[PDB]
């Protein structure tokens, strides 16, 4: 009911939650600071390109706990969200520049493909009423009786930190509509949003990549055929460095040594990330790597669309429901953009 | 209901009038800006060494309307404000940077000399039990029929800009302010000297007879007029151009009637109403003359007249000190032939 | 083809003529500096809340020279502007916050009420394709040779100053398309977008009411049964003002003594203004004082629609394409008051 | 003497020494520079709401290396500091907005709650003339003779760093003055000031519980009565956390796996600390959750105080000189569950 | 003591005169405060690209008073400025950004060329002895007895504000004398004409023509001065009748018909230091406009010596005229025997 | 030819590669911002004192991968750079206020000290035509400055099978130089790599041992370099290597007064957790550590106080002297 309560709420619960209550706010420049006592704590600063006491809004409204992965969002061509607001943890930044029904500033007018989410009470509604929309459910929408098309997801993000099914189940499910016309497309791949230091294998092959020597995993899983002396390993070797278009082949390479990535622009609703790369150890380095992060599983199983049976070839294959052109030759060396 | 709100009055009413509503606001830099439609509008900059939100909001919540001179609640040690704030337009920020029951980031728990509105509910109670207070009333404190001892003005300031009592010729209209004060427990049993009338160099208007004769009238003509042969005014008082570095120029009113005749520019090197005693530079460009520090005090001509009549003009030197704005100041004094040499303060 | 770009025009040019040449540009906080020799020169402050290299290049795109009236377009409802962008002077900011094929970071794409110029190539064309979507024109807009229905206004914006046809003809055609069909009704009276300062009588009855002694105005204009020693020509007998409902009121005033006017809010855009009014001479103020700047003819227009047999009666008058409550309050069948909001 | 010299002495010394010299300083925005050569370097960054420059010379002025725990202070009404400032490090601010002789521009002049330094000449004298004080030392205060009655420390900061007792030897002694007469004794419990990533065991206890399994532990200092595992260890079990009451119980978990905890704020001067914990491996947050840094000891000798024969218990437990609530849910001759807030 | 004694300087004395004491200073944005009492006081805004706290102090450093016009020194390539800095009080901004001697911050060790006052202790010794420079002074270098060649103004800058020699007796002399050094060795001539300081505003004639020109009507002006062959109806006196302006390239055209009803003018870049002006000027009685509007400050008197000196036969020809020791071009276009458009650039 | 071009190949390329196309750009504050779709992402924040905008150039047409070490470049005196930039990732500001065909804001007429690069063509002829100036290459050219070692992407690194080398060449006074003492690694606490065989062992191997080995026992390291807990004032660590192995028994803590890439002589704040000690100043250097004991060995036993200069980055430095007859040794 105001800046000084949304303060409060921040304060105390760490998110606005209706509470009552207010605390006196300083604004000063890009920091948002409250006082207490005799001397004022900074509980906030402000990364976006928005007013600093609106970008505090937002945040302090943002969707707290378990939510849906960003990329899929940013794709899907979202742009306002419904009574609530999706913070990219990352990019420490909301996930749109507009809003429907959340914060007066940022709030917007004009008809625009919204994003619904589904724990709130009326938004299924007007998800079906508007043209061109997204919404999104703990919980499969049964019309009737058994599921609809839509988007399965075995992970996702808690407080902002990566996160996956192992006994917790973690699901998401995605619906989209079009031009009045709700879609059957959905497929085939999707990004597991995991970061380099806080990476966790999610499957019992991503287990085995991590500790196995090459030769081993390789022989393990039948990909003899696949050269990862190159490419999905990296090789420092040379002064040029191959492979690590894989957030999980980095982390494997930070257990033997230094490895430094930094990323051109970081944001967690990015599915295609490019960064430079340097290994201190046997210094090799890659000026602009690009990568993404895959179920390892995910990944081989697109290598066994493949074939030795052409010199070069663009695939596009489809990731977070985008195509994504990776180029080949022959199998030696592979790799997207 | 906070900020948003705060700016809703000001966008709507002009000051906080505790209306109900809501704009959304927008906060960068010194600037604030509410959202109206598709554009953002800015109704505040941000002059003061506060944070820009805080600073708004005191300016929304300072006393509107007929207020009283700033420079003698200075001049009284005012540290804070009780259930207002009161704006410097000149300086563009509030008198204090401290206040009781206003605002949650200004507000001071610990013990201070208070300024206390009279027209506000609550206010002469906590004054009267002040260890250290200062109390300001549009009406007398009288017990029956008699009035207590006080400071007495028929000046003040409306929105900013100075005014005073007038006849309004062609019906007569009454500015007055009382302002009461409280050292260790016990009133003060008199106040004495002259106050400073907070007038400026574009808005001035003379207050009185003297002052409008001084303006209209040639130099000898006023001095004749007035017998003020003695104090010699062509050089104390009326400012000479004639060589390259300024005659006195010590009053407002002198600045004032050489604006009329020229092209005369003052550059404060600080801006405050609440200011009694006030330092420029002072360029005229007709006849090109110069004051690098030009020290100056806004004083009714009659009051000023009043203190050289008060003067021994047969003593060589002299350093009188002339009460003003409940200030002890200093004023240096030269005479020859029992006539003034020189008249300035500091 | 970018900001060095951008600030050599205006530098140069005084606005972006897409002439070619690059300088050296410095943002520093709010303030922009072109490097000209071994210093910096201040060429842009920034009064928006747009990042302070966007606010500088919408300003260098504006529309130059003549401009319309902003107060109309803004009532219109329009969100954005096609292929240029209007300044507001007295806000020193756009006005609004999108554009189409302006700027890169300002650009909108979605489908929004738009505002079109028809002196630039294409306009009309994607005007009258527009759903919902306004359009103005120095000259009329003609279909079978024969105008069409159209805002017409006898003045206008000549570099963020106030100007009228007055040898010299100042003309603006402003045509509206909503919910996919054009408007055929354009009723009402419109405000000349003059200021306190600046301000220039338009027509033989202001030129007399600013001069002549009222009571004689009021005579040879014929208004004795309309208030105007209070409505209009505002009171300062009083410790309270009363009347000064119109900006021509506000400038026989601070010709007869010290006259200050704080706006709440400034801008161009504005149609209803809000200030605190000061009069030291005689000392008097209003604290919310709303005003207009209507031709004092279309004022007096507006007080013999009026029916003054009434007590209390609140009458809704079109100004600037909008309804605006007034209150009017009659006594002896003559005006007590008539004032806004 | 100036900023600048104050500049000369952070760049060379670390602090302010009052060693003569001069250094060219630039303040832009939040940051301050001195140029040294060609290039200016970056000196500070601003944290705090005063004006960078003020912010920058506090931070020079700062009591340095050995320094008390600040959560006392702060709770026990400190409002200025007499020739020094003390500098939160996690907060990066003052533990004050005001002082008395230290800086022209927070210095401050009407009576207020006042901490002095013993190591300060002068001080003592002052504190014992405050109506309103705090007096902090490294050495115990006599008198008459032998004691004075005080709040005794064994750990402290350094460097902005936790450090304790541990073969050296810190001590801090802190004293109080209301309305003009001494403080009459001292109790309740004080917070480490310990964080998650630098904690060091101060006690076999703690070590032990860091080491041990649950029931090794549990059984060696006999808590069985008091419910550990749900109430302490922090059972990831179930989707949302339990335990993390302590911060010690947050350090067992981060060995286990990835264990995240976002702070609403950061201070050292806060008693009750409350964050967003999250853990990664067997997933579960608890979005609020209240913890404290309690010497391990001091924590059990609260559980040992308590009355397990009640149902429903708010208890009031003194902690950094302030009454915190407890609930005491604790059903049948043992604990069900016990936290604050 | 640095920064909180410039600033006790400033608040008291107006500039830094080296006075001893202290006043506590914040510096929030691009804004100085000093403490006096319970409140600060602004008293600094910084309008130039220089950090906050040493655009105050170069501000405080600034020469005060009498002060040479800044045009001229710009010209004439200066980049450093030696134990002074020249502010230009309507650009808000040092001359310079280099300093010798001045500021720990600005100071410049390279050889470029810099500007001397000669009233400083040191400069004439550095001024003679330098490769390239530039030196000013209040009264003329003589030896013996007889003046050396330089630049002689009789007006100049007060505090920022143009003034000049001035007369019932009643002289005010106001001179400066300015000396170039290039390439090792002194320059022997100086010509042309000079702008002076003055603005729209507060603009004052600085002789009888200019007298005449704002007080006579045209062609009584025009038949006095004898001025019928030249277009002074438009390319000086400006011509409101049409919707582009036309004329004013003098700030005294700007001045008289600003006097005349409502005009407006807008500078593009606003500067002291800068010879020729460009702004967008507006007239309102009688709407015109002309959008982009070049200018100078001449004296009427040195424009019409530049008009008698013109050849009236030829069609078009590019002329140059030396103002401010720059070359300028101006294009003259002749109908017969009279002008038919003469404008800069 | 523009901000917005430089954005789109920053964001893209990761710095300025000439490569054609634009990116809308926001600049606020210290902050840059590129839209994408319908949000602003943050590309850059501002730790420099120049304008937002030329900071982020700068930045963008810095030299990219394998650098020299900043140190020595400094200490020549370097003030322009000719057609590229010197990044110092540390202090993240570039090495200069100046350059020359680089950037219009920043580039510089007048005749000064210019460090140029020879991947860079037109330089060599440049920095031979000019009065006073300094070069470095990849390759050799005569007399040098022979590194092993250099930057890579702002992080240390240095010869181990892979080669990294650059040689120096100076000009002061319209002639050459010739110089020559040894040159700081330019390792950082946190990644620090034992370059030598030596430093291997020094982390690795107990004290005695070590200096068993090397023979050091007449200068007790013990004091001068391993480091004391013991005392409430830390004493030792004027090495970079030995804050290095004195965190891998505990918690270390170094906050620098300065941080700078380009700094021969560090200082800073060092603090031990375990056992309580602290160094309030705490001046230090990182010298490979064989290049540090060269200095040990051309040392007097015999002399009670001297105060000896050693060249560390051609910088003469004033190092500090006592013996027992082997006592005391550090700087300023």
């Amino acid at each position: 009911s105001g800046l000084e309560n949304i303060a409060f709420n921040v304060v105390n619960k760490g998110s606005f939650v209706s509470a009552d209550g207010e605390l006196p706010v300083a604004i000063s420049g890009d920091k948002v600071f409250v006082r207490d006592g005799n001397t004022d704590n900074l509980v906030f600063v402000n990364k976006t390109s928005l007013p600093t006491n609106i970008a505090f809004e937002l945040f302090a409204k943002r969707k707290v706990g378990l939510t849906p992965p960003l990329s899929i969002l940013k794709n899907l061509g979202v742009v306002a969200t419904y009574k609530f607001v999706l913070w990219d943890y990352e990019a420490e930044r909301p996930l749109t520049s507009f809003t429907k029904s959340v914060c007066g500033y940022t709030d917007f007018a004009e008809d625009v493909c919204t994003c619904y989410d589904n724990s709130i009470q009326g938004s299924y509604e007007r998800f079906t009423l508007s043209t061109n929309a997204v919404l999104f459910s703990a919980t499969a929408v049964k019309a009737g009786g058994k599921s609809l098309p839509a988007i399965k997801l075995n992970f996702g993000m808690l407080n902002g930190n990566a996160i996956a099914t192992v006994i917790k189940n973690i699901n998401w499910f995605v619906y989209v509509r079009k031009d009045g016309k709700p879609v059957d497309h959905y497929d085939g791949f999707y990004t597991q949003g995991r970061n380099l230091q806080d990476f966790l294998p999610r499957s019992t092959m991503e287990e085995d990549f991590l500790n196995m020597d090459m030769g081993v995993f390789i022989q393990k899983y039948g990909l003899e055929d696949f050269n990862f002396e190159h490419v999905v390993y990296g090789d420092v070797s040379k002064t040029t460095l191959g492979g690590l278009h894989l957030s999980i082949s980095q982390v494997r390479l930070s257990k033997m040594g230094i490895l430094k990535a930094e990323e051109f622009v970081a944001a967690s609703d990015i599915t295609l990330k490019c960064c430079t790369v340097t290994y201190l150890n046997d210094p090799s380095s890659k000026t602009v790597c690009t990568y993404m992060d895959l179920l390892l599983d995910d990944f081989v199983s697109v290598l066994k669309s493949l074939d030795l049976t052409v010199v070069s070839k663009v695939h596009e294959v489809i990731i977070d429901n985008k195509p994504w052109r990776w180029m080949l030759w022959c199998v030696a060396t592979f790799y997207p953009q």
